[PDB]
């Protein structure tokens, strides 16, 4: 099953879509400057781009960390986005109360790992009609992807992202299962697959390494954070996607 | 370090407490005969006893199965446990804004193992000034506990339980690690610790091994997501007894 | 289903055996030394023992790495072990053409952790007919443990002792899944079930008598262990824990 | 670091070699059968192969299911396969007198990964001088085998192959970490990597190869375990990303 995002078609056998941006908003000029660096890099590669960004810090790490722009002025910076660039975007969501009004500005909302289980959260999102991208936790398996995709069909929305971002691996470590987006693909009826690549990592040759062995086995899209190391980057994951997009299944 | 609840002390070298009751609160009728035979069995083996339920079902497996009956009707519920058994009681929160409502009427407040890094929510259960139940991801470390309650600390509040749930072991599987138990203790003041057994078993015969194998590592407490329970608290109630009575090694 | 060797009785529902000794024979003194010892302290406190080590250094770190006393000097020691203080003995072969010799003056026989799937190896121990030590490898699961049995069953022998030792958890690490025992115990006819703590490890020796504790509170027929006098101290409380259990129905 | 085997370099910067053939040699006429169409396929795409077959096979699951040829008919079988198709081949010693006698007939000698850490059967090996494949235990982290490669340096050789098999997790269960890859390239000095695709798990097997070849390897270990009538399909999507990833400088 593929998803329209405006004007950009997502599925598991159409041309990568990059998902890409800054963990925490912080200001309007400093979003500004690291989407256009997105946008032009991916325009002249001819990559489909979504701006990400977080309004909220919600698992920040001292009670005196920075809380970032909260639900009010993201949506500004947000708005001020799109207009400037014509692109879709997508933010995480922590309570069911943001939701509706950040699905008014923002095309695609997320579905935290930590909070897949949330079930009221569940509900006000699948209420939006939007898209949603569902984080998978460290903690649950590729076939018990399917109960979460269930409980939002049972609530009316089926334009749902299925995001991999490694599995526990012992104490303080992820290992990214390659035979886990096959499982995705084959139990939830082949919505799109992409592959967080970022997080995998946090417990550089080591991020294009796993990038490029996850896109060898036809994801939807890739999803990042972040002289000229993101275009050499992609024009890396570019070539592979195009090869493997390029082979009958 | 020990933590007073109303009468009981609970604490890693004192006899263990058992936390159970209900999933969900529906009705009081329905609260108070659960609770009924919590209270006789534990009072005929002289266990101390906390009466735990959720007034919100917040993971529910289904989106339309019942939600419980909400944060007002559940503490007027709390609050007539509380009047007829004389025991504390210890529920769930889930928003910032609950926990000084929750926090009027029970004893102990728990901090879901989901949210366990949301720190407005560990902000706002701190400020209640009452004893906090922390649950522990079972994809987070025994060591990675002290960061959880070093943001209690910084916020002001050190009535502190952890509680163990076992580990992610593979796909699906859990595992409970029994050494993460001393680490949480030396890594953490010796806090009160507590063994959340049910939740590790997703049968009589393994939860008894399980709960017995956890308590052996002298621990403050037992936590049930659950005369059956009497035959099984007799065991626990016997290792415990034995564990307890002798001094800590030299 | 119990075993007999010479005059112990291995079971679990016996008093527990300890097994243990020195992880490579030196020299006939400083083994008699190591072994007066254990015998020392285990006759004091009542407790079954049998005398372990290795004559080989299969797995040594590097190729320059002490060889070990070897089988035909290996082999001396342990008659002479068995001489002076009339216990039974064990220790592990890794090669088929080793276990005749062996077993002609070892009680039991160890299939080491690496080679448990080993053909060969397996047939060779098993027609020896002495009693086997089954070391449950860290990346089988407890229930596979029945095919090995299923193994020596199909080569003529039935006195089989299985041995846990931790599984594989993430990298360089292990767990002990407390339910593996019962889990061996059910599928695999009620054989001996002993715990090996010393490899399943790796304020410390905190961890062992932890760990130790824990493994019994399940009901097992035995346990290897390691050593002002830490051994009798540890002992005292795993026999205090394991008479408890042992005194219950199952 | 690449190893020549005959005429083929094998090398983490190199295109792929096959690593192909059975479990377990059983007769002489169906081994030959089967090397005939894996030689026919891999020269019909220009990659270059190796015959792979057990004489032993030591971890069976039950004990009186076939051993194999045994040493003495499986070095024959060997030798036939080395006249007829003129490629080099591969087989698993067990024991330390064992090492000689293959490694005179076999171009690569495997060490098993549940024999990884036995010291007498690594120096026996070592002392073939023989181009040596170390079979990765899956309960081993990638950073520990270096600890295996400085016991072969140590007895005087430096012809070594590491193969990735999976890495146990949870019960029952192997998940191949892409990352240990260039674990073991940073570690072992860039020693060739082969990845055993086969003992690491369909469509499986492809994903699977296909995500591993993407890191950049010298080569891939399977038994055919694959439909052998698919293997051309197989090969020709693995060339292709093989060819890919290889034509782009490093870094
Ligand atoms: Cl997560
Ligand atoms: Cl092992
Ligand atoms: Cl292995
Ligand atoms: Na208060």
């Amino acid at each position: 099953m593929d998803i329209k995002i405006n004007d950009i078609t997502l599925g598991n056998n159409s041309p990568f879509v990059l998902f890409g941006g800054i963990n925490v908003l912080e200001s309007l000029d400093s979003t500004l400057q690291t989407c256009a660096h997105y946008v032009e890099v991916t325009r002249k590669l001819g990559i489909p781009y979504i701006f990400k960004a977080s309004f909220d810090a919600a698992n920040r790490s001292s009670i005196h960390s920075y809380r970032g722009v909260g639900l009010e002025e993201g949506l500004k910076i947000f708005e001020k986005v799109k207009a400037e660039f014509g692109i879709p975007v997508i933010t995480d969501v922590h309570e069911p109360h943001q939701c509706q009004p950040v699905a008014e500005v923002c095309d695609v909302i997320q579905l935290p790992a930590f909070l897949a289980r949330q079930t009221d959260l569940v509900v006000a999102m699948a209420k939006t009609g939007n898209v949603v991208n569902i984080k998978k936790p460290q903690f649950l398996s590729p076939s018990q992807m399917k109960n979460i995709v269930e409980k939002f069909h049972e609530a009316g929305n089926g334009k749902l992202i299925l995001c991999e971002r490694g599995s526990s691996f012992g104490y303080d470590n992820l290992v990214v299962d390659m035979l886990g987006f096959g499982v995705m693909k084959q139990t939830c009826g082949n919505l799109p697959v992409i592959f967080d690549v970022t997080h995998s990592l946090q417990t550089r040759a080591q991020a294009l390494d796993l990038a490029l062995a996850g896109m060898a086995t036809r994801l939807a899209g890739l999803f990042l954070e972040s002289l000229h190391l993101l275009e050499d980057f992609l024009i890396r994951i570019k070539a592979l996607d195009d090869l493997i997009k390029s082979q009958p299944i």
